[PDB]
């Protein structure tokens, strides 16, 4: 009697979006994807496409390209590009509009995808678990309310991805997180990001950016310094540059309440003592897995560190049949991982061979104002491990920072090794143009490539680049995990 | 043997030479000495203390690209939000070259301090020549009649003089100008012919484009179809379209025949196809011979001849036993970090007694026009004729900031070209922002035997316009034995 759906995903994401497509026409199996919303928006926010094309860095990178104007309209007077510069401030009103057009660009191209695909199916509301195959769509998150539609399946997939955390604190209302910030009318002229975040350091840079002509972003962290679990040298050097965008980053504070005002502003009591009153208060505190309103309870699958969805090597959930796949397993909150996760996922199931996704020497990216490119282990968890560490570090003024008279802005670069062959463990980069580097870094270094590898290569000159390979004395290392200065 | 004055005499402070000079000074004591021809950057001679890469060369160069890019980066902000009086945006030429002759000059600096600070490494001011296989004669003029200012001793010469603007060898060259000339050019110019299809008179394309005076215009000009011979033919035919949209004429199976001086100054340059047209500048950028013309090796037992690249072995050592040649002057490859590598290399080969042969493949050059290239390896055309089977990857897109800015129409290019038999990445070309720092991380992946089948198994960063190499599963069409097929006849 076999079944309806061979499939039902939860979420229109970055890994559903992969997973459904590749059953549908890779394996022609039927496939049914269950997505809250038609295209990007509030109240709902996240749409078909997922948290990352709506309200994630698709949005967010749009947004900070536009910001990084502001230096480099600065920086162009060095050039001789004679400007007004006088009252020079942009216009938040004309990039939120076509930041959304492109958002809608995508969320309408999704929607041929469906229509023009056999074997694939959109079903739009909220999904929920019944029973092991069995999944109800609804109107709301509530139990109790209307049962749109009834998908009769064999597996289901998980893919509802993370929602952001809040404060839970007198005035938190008032607050707003990432998703209610890409959809502000006006850019605020007094602003407080909240948190250290790659979350909140971007959306800093961002609204550092939009400034009605004074006014100003501060950052609030309730540790010793922003970015956790990064590169300690490069997350000050960091925090500096920041310091010299305008951007005040105060530390080991955190807010104890907010309140709103006369003309709507929001006063906020500190856990120093101070108190201000900001135009709008972003959460920009991590995220969480969305596995909360899914009945996985009813259907009695394994959930657990913040409700994170269980899973063993191969992404299969304590019930045989359902499986789960990129921020609710908790695994890397990441776009290009959750994607392979649900590619991993078929392979497995429809593919025949199975595999699971390789989770470390991720090459990752923050698109901070200069930004930041990291791949592999910091000298910090290096120094556990592995017997001896020698630690690689260099730092330069580029050319143009000479003429643009932003002689602060600087590129840095730190490689960390195993000394026990030479090989390489982690690479860290700050400055202008690193993401695009720590990709082909990132394919080296999972090939696996020693330090002799990188000083053996001859160099683009000129560029910020060429100082991988001209890296060939260590600045220090580590033994029994402890600073040293030469091999004793 | 017999004790000399020097033990290494260096003709030029080149990218080369003064990489040889402070290797053999520091890390084997010995008492150096190099010749070049003037103090700082600039005219008559141009290339000075630094090498021709320092004064007219790439740095001073990517300064003023990087300056040119900024014309594109200012109507693009429009999109975004920053609405500004583009009304007559004139751009100041002065403030730019008056800005660089500050920042040459600073290099120029920090070379003089290392010299005077550094353990018998002697600085020596004019032309030097060569008097037999241990001596070196320096003359205040490049003519042997003109007055000697020194007579070195040296067991060990080194020549790093490196290459020169070749001329154009037609009547009404006087009136021209080289990649020497432009740097120092008082006004921006108006009208604009840049001739050649090399990567110098392309860079130099955007310098007077993005610095056009106010109803100007430029027009690059060939001799060939496809302009930047022996780089990717996609790539090469996707750059001359955005050469367009950024506002150049490239005028490709062209070549001036005569100039001549007007009555304002402007010059009126007959074409070959006997074509009359008028600018205020001609600046030649068809080649770089290498620059041995005026030192005297025939008179030292120095092969030269193949437009006088100093005749070299695998270890960089001259026809002569005691004299060696690096950089361009060699013309084996003619980049600055090949110069420096043929130095250091140079140095454990005499000096430090454990030979190095320095490797001339799989090395990333880079061409700064507006859009950027970057190319590792070998190209589709060359591969197929070395293959079996040969497999071209490629794609194409428009990022996510064009997408809003307006210039739409812009693209970035990846194209791999692979060995089918073992899927080894043979060579990788890309057009478009961001190129060169993302192939430099690509050419120790090549150096290391990379495999496509290691590209498309390492996670991706979004987003990114580099991440497009992981995403690389299909090939697009290959050629079995030299000849394009569209699948493999299996
Ligand atoms: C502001 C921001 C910036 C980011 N920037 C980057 C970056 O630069 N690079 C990067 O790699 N990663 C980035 N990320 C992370 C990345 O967005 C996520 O890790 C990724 O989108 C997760 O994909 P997913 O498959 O887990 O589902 P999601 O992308 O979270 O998609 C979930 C979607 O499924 C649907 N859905 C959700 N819950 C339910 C439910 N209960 N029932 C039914 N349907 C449901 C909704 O339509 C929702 O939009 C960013 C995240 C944020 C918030
Ligand atoms: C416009 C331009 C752009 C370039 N861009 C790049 C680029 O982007 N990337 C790249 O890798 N390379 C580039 N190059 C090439 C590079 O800059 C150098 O020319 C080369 O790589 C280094 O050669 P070298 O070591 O011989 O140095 P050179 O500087 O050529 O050494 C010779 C120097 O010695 C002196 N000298 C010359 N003749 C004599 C003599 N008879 N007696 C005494 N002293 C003498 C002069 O100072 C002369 O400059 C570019 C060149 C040009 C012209
Ligand atoms: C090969 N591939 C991975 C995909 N291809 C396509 N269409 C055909 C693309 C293509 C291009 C070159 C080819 C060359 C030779 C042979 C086939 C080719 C197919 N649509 C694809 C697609 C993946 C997807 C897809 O699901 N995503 C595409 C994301 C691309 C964002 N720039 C989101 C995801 N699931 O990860 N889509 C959706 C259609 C679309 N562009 O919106």
């Amino acid at each position: 009697m076999s079944r309806a759906y061979d499939l039902v995903v939860l979420g229109a994401g970055s890994g559903g979006l992969e997973a459904g497509w590749n059953a549908a026409v890779t394996h022609k199996k039927k496939v049914a994807v269950v997505d809250v919303q038609a295209t990007h928006g509030p109240p709902l926010f996240a749409a078909l496409g997922g948290t990352c094309v709506n309200v994630g860095c698709v949005p967010k990178k749009l947004m900070v390209t536009g910001a990084q104007y502001m230096d480099l309209i600065r920086e162009s007077g060095g050039f001789g590009w004679e400007m007004d510069r006088e009252s020079l401030c942009p216009n938040w009103k004309t990039l939120i509009a076509a930041k959304n057009k492109v958002v809608n660009s995508i969320n309408e191209s999704y929607k041929s995808m469906f229509a023009d695909t056999e074997g694939l199916s959109f079903h739009m509301g909220f999904g929920a678990l019944q029973d092991a195959h069995t999944v109800v769509v609804r109107k709301s998150e509530d139990p109790h309310s209307d049962v749109l539609e009834t998908l009769d399946t064999e597996y289901i997939l998980i893919a509802t991805g993370s929602w952001p955390t809040r404060l839970g604190v007198p005035g938190d209302e008032f607050c707003i997180t990432s998703n209610e910030a890409f959809y502000l009318e006006d850019a605020p002229k007094r602003m407080l990001c909240v948190g250290g975040g790659y979350i909140a350091v971007e959306f800093a840079g961002i609204f550092n950016g939009y400034k009605p002509c004074g006014g100003y972003v501060d950052l609030c962290y309730r540790g010793d310094l922003i970015l956790r679990g990064f590169d300690t040298e490069v997350r000050k050097s960091l925090t500096k540059q920041l310091g010299a965008n305008g951007i005040r980053v105060r530390t080991n504070l955190n807010p104890t309440k907010i309140t709103k005002n006369e003309d709507g502003s929001n006063h906020v009591h500190f856990n120093d003592g101070t108190e201000e009153d900001y135009d709008q208060v972003m959460l920009a505190i991590g995220r969480v897995p969305r596995s909360q309103a899914l009945q996985l309870d009813k259907a009695g699958v394994r959930t657990g560190k913040n409700g994170a969805v269980q899973v063993d090597a191969y992404s299969k959930t304590s019930v045989d049949n359902i499986y789960a796949i990129g921020d609710v397993t908790n695994r890397v909150m990441l776009t290009p991982v959750a994607i392979n996760e649900g590619a991993a996922f078929v392979e497995t199931v429809f593919g025949g061979k199975p595999r699971a996704t390789d989770h470390t020497k991720v090459a990752c990216a923050v698109f901070s104002i200069p930004p930041i490119g990291t791949c592999g282990m910091t000298e910090e968890e290096a120094a556990k491990n592995y017997e001896t560490v020698a630690v690689y570090a260099s730092s330069f003024t580029p050319l143009m920072h000479n003429i643009s008279g932003s002689k602060h802005k600087e590129f840095m670069i730190r490689i960390i090794t195993n000394e026990s062959n030479g090989e390489v463990l982690g690479v860290h980069m700050l400055g202008d143009s690193a993401p695009e580097i720590i990709q082909s870094v990132g394919i080296c270094m999972k090939m696996g490539a020693k330090i002799s590898d990188f000083h053996s290569t001859i160099g683009v000159h000129p560029t910020s680049a060429e100082e991988l390979c001209s890296m060939r004395t260590p600045a220090y290392f580590y033994e029994s995990g402890k600073r040293v200065e030469k091999l004793s």
